[PDB]
């Protein structure tokens, strides 16, 4: 049994559908962000850094006490070793994968989340900055259809914790005014795993 | 031997490091930033993201063709992969140290780099962007200290790929209107890890 602390987010959906690819059990334990849950002192031992999302796995493979983990990257890498599911053990297969998923982790969502932040949340509006983040985020579009055009997922054959990470981000694409059929091959990918069984599961 | 291509910066000194620390042999293959070396054709097929790290393995582990790789995180871990070193193999260590590395990639790196961008390379002067980026800056150090307060390494007892991701980030505090002193064991670990050998050689 995992306990995931959650809130509806893309960082936060990350988790819900690797869970749900995995066949995981699992429970969702809120966190209110608006009220400031993630200040909670007993939330910041499972999770220092204030954010959601977090783990605590109670069956952990040394059979000790629960483990918290945060960092939705770090979450997806521990669960994908844990279960030996969504990524490879091939050597190459494995760089490709983990490479995508720093990517997603360093530039898809800090990014993006600074463009939702300048266009529908900062007090007031600051047209240098909203500039600048729409234009790294098609950037951003344009190196994930990059990819896409030439590798059906972003490792390789196989769907991985790469697709996983990105796929939550890319599913808010309407908030950071982005036409997702400029990018074909983002448009393809993400309707392919709108259309899988456990995405599906997770959208429940 | 790895080749890894370079621009003197927080993100290409973490590799250095590593490699130093891991007694890997490696050359460095300058890339020329200001003159957009990161958008020569045959360096966005090392590197499809147009950024600096990036390596290329000549003996991979598989014993075949040259592997790249890009994202210094995803280099890190597929070196510590592949060394053995500076990533434990036990469960929680392992995973504390993911989740510092995945927490200096989403986290410090990102937010410092804006930082950086809005203080020292913005054209125009955007109070709004230099507070947002400047209370990030001093709560991610302070997130970073409470750790360091409670275990002598990020991940545990041991250097590893964690503290080395996040050292070149805090060796730039000058650049990021810090005081170090306002986060003593930021502080000591910075001082520390300025005094390993393996750091002095990468600082020639
Ligand atoms: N690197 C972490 C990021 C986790 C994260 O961003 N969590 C958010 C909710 S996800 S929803 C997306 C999130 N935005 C926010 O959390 C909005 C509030 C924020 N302080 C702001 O002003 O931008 C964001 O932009 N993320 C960028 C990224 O993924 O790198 C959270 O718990 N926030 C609590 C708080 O901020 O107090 C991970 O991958 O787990
Ligand atoms: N997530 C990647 C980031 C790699 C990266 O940022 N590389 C930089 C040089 S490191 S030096 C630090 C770097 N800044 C820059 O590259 C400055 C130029 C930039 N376009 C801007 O306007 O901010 C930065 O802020 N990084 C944030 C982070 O580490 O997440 C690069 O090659 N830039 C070429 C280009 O931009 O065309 C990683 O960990 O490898």
């Amino acid at each position: 049994m995992i306990d995931l602390y959650f809130a509806p987010t893309p960082n936060g959906h990350k988790i819900t559908l690797f869970l749900e690819e995995a066949e995981l059990d699992y429970r969702l334990i809120k966190v209110d962000l608006g009220k400031g849950g993630q200040f909670r002192p007993e939330f910041l031992r499972i999770s220092p850094n204030n954010k959601i999302p977090a783990i605590v796995d109670h069956s952990p493979a040394d059979g000790g006490e629960p483990l918290s983990l945060f960092e939705s990257g770090a979450i997806l890498l521990y669960l994908a070793e844990k279960t030996g599911l969504f990524l490879s053990h091939e050597t190459r297969e494995r760089a490709a994968t983990l490479q995508w998923l720093f990517w997603q982790v360093g530039g898809l969502g800090p990014m993006l989340g600074q463009n939702h932040h300048f266009n529908h949340a900062a007090p007031q509006t600051i047209p240098y900055a909203i500039e600048r983040y729409q234009v790294e985020t098609q950037r951003l579009y344009h190196v994930l259809n990059k990819r896409l055009e030439n590798s059906p997922w972003l490792g390789g054959e196989n769907y991985s914790i790469a697709d996983i990470a990105c796929w939550p981000w890319v599913n808010a694409w309407t908030r950071q005014r982005i036409d997702l059929a400029m990018y074909p091959a983002v448009k393809n990918w993400h309707e392919r795993i709108r259309s899988r069984p456990a995405t599906g599961q997770a959208l429940l």
